[PDB]
This record gives C-alpha cells, sequence and structure tokens, in this order.
C-alpha cells in the first residue's frame, strides 16, 4: 500500500474596503438646532458628516482534512 | 494499492467594496431643525451627510476534504 | 506500507481596510446647537466630523488535519 | 491644473504547451541499420524515437507609457 | 499644479511547458547498429528515446515609464 | 505644484517547466552497436535514453522609470 496524497490548494477570503484607488468622498456641512425637546426615555444620538466603515464580521475560513488507512 | 490524489484548487471569497478607482460620492448641506417635540419612549437618531459601508457579515469559506481508505 | 502525504496549501483572510491608494475622505463641517433639552432617562451622544473605521470581529481561521493509521 | 491618470491594464503572454490534461504521446520502436557507408563532409544526425519540445523565442513582452506635463 | 498618476498594470510572461497535468510521453525501443562507416568530416551524433524540452529564449519583459513635469 | 505619482504595478516573467502535475515521462530501451567505424575528424557523441530540459536563456525583466520636475 502506498499513499501519497498532495494538496497544494489556496482557501482565501478577501473582504471589506480593498484595492480603492482615488476615493474622495466628500460629507457636506450639517447643522443640527434642537430647541425645547423633551425625551422620557433612553436617547442614543449621533450626528456625523462623513461615516467610512468597514465591519467584517464575517470573512471566515475553516478547512478540515482527515485522512485514515487502515488494514 | 497507489494512492496519489493531488488538489491544486482554488476557494475564495471577493466581498465588499473592491477594484474601485475615482468614486467621488458628494453628500449635501444637511440641516435639521427640531422644536417642542416630546418623546414619551425610547429614541434612536442618525444624522448625517455620507455614509460609506461595507459589512460583510457573510463571506465565508469552508473547504471539509476526506480521504478514507481500508484494506 | 508507505504514507507520505504532503500539504503545502495557503489558508488565508484579508479583512479590512487594505491595499487602497490616494483615499482622501473629508468629513464637512457640523455645528450642533441645543437649548432648553430636557431628558429624563440615560443619554448617550456622538458628535463629529469624520468617522474612519475598520471592525473586523470575524476574518477567523481554522485548520483541522488528523493521519489515523492502523493496523 | 490636475492630472490624475490611473492605469489597471493586465499585459500578458501565454506561450508554448500549457493548460494541457492527460497527453500520452508514445513513440513507435526505432531500428536504423546502416551498412558500408561513406561520408566526405560535415555530418549531424539525430535518432530517436519521440520529442516533446516548447521552444518560443519570442513570447516578449514590452510597455512603454509616458506623462509630459508643461507650463 | 496636482500630478498624481497611478499604475497598477501587470506586465506578464507565461513561457514553456506549464499548468499541464497526467502528461506520460513515452519514448519506444530505439536500435542503432552501424558497420564499416568511414568519416572524413566532423561527425555530431544524437541518439535518444525520448527529449522533453522548454527553451525559452524569449519570455521577456520591459517597461519603460517616464513622468516629466515642467514649468 | 504637488508631485505624488504612485506605482504598484507587478513586472513578472514565468519560464520554463512550473505547476505540472503527474508527468511520468519514460524512455525506452536504446541500445547502439558499432563495428569497424572510421572517423577522421572531431566527433560529439550523445546517447541517453531519457532527456528533461529547461534551458531559459531569456525569462529577463528590465524596468526604467524616471521623474524630472523643472522650475
Amino acid at each position: 500500500i502506498v499513499y501519497k496524497p498532495v494538496d497544494l490548494s489556496k482557501v482565501t477570503s478577501k473582504c471589506g474596503s480593498l484595492g480603492n484607488i482615488h476615493h474622495k468622498p466628500g460629507g457636506g456641512q450639517v447643522e443640527v438646532k434642537s430647541e425645547k425637546l423633551d425625551f422620557k426615555d433612553r436617547v442614543q444620538s449621533k450626528i456625523g458628516s462623513l461615516d467610512n466603515i468597514t465591519h467584517v464580521p464575517g470573512g471566515g475560513n475553516k478547512k478540515i482534512e482527515t485522512h485514515k488507512l487502515t488494514f
């Protein structure tokens, strides 16, 4: 019995913002005016002009390989 | 018995914003005026001019390989 | 019995902001004016012009290999 | 004056014996019998059953790029 | 004056015997019998069963790039 | 004057015998019998069963880049 398997495989993930050229994203002027407001419960507030985000919870990679030989 | 399998496979994922050239997204002027507002429950608020986002929760990669030989 | 398996495979993940050229993200002018506001519960507030973020909770990599030989 | 040319071109040459599968060329039995031969000038002789050859004297690749800007 | 040229090009040559699978070239039996032969000048002789050759005198690669800016 | 040229290009050559799988070249039986042969000048002789050769006199790579800025 002669057993000589070869793996040369590439198992790859490329995830997010990549290989990009000359990106010039512009946020404009943002004005928020708030007067005499009442909040009676929990508040979360975001005021921005530009968000650039790559999240990538994924992109995950998994290899299982399994050799059994028996006599 | 002679066993010599060969694997040269490429398992690949390319997910999100990639290989882009000259992107010039421009968010305009944003004005928010709020007066005398009453909120009796939880509030979440987002104000912004431009959002550039790549999420990629997926883009995952899985390889299962098995080689059982019996005599 | 002759057993000589060979693994030369590459398991890779490339996650986030990478290989980018000339990115010039520009946050605009941000103005927030607040008068006479009342909050009766927990508040969280984020004010900013530009956010550049790569989170990558993922991008994980797992390799299981096994070689059982029995006589 | 704004000058921002971008080149993403692929200049490629693929020359010879490539991407072939299961080639089994078989040269036959060759018998050469020579008796009482006379040679009065230079001799070059090749005897063989099978030749597999890729010459590729060419397959060359040339890229000339120029960017002159004047004021 | 703003000058920001970008080159991301690929200049490539792939020359010879490549990416081939399961090639089983077989030279046959070769017999050369020579008797009483007379040679009066330079001789070169090659006897063989199988020749597998990739020569590649070419496959060359040249890139000329120039960036002249004058004021 | 603002000058920021970027080169990320790849200049590559892949020449010879490469990326091949399961090549099993087989030279056959070679027999050479010579009797009473006369040579009156220079002789060169090659006898063999199998020749496997990659020469690659070429496969060369040349890059000229120039950045002249004058005022």
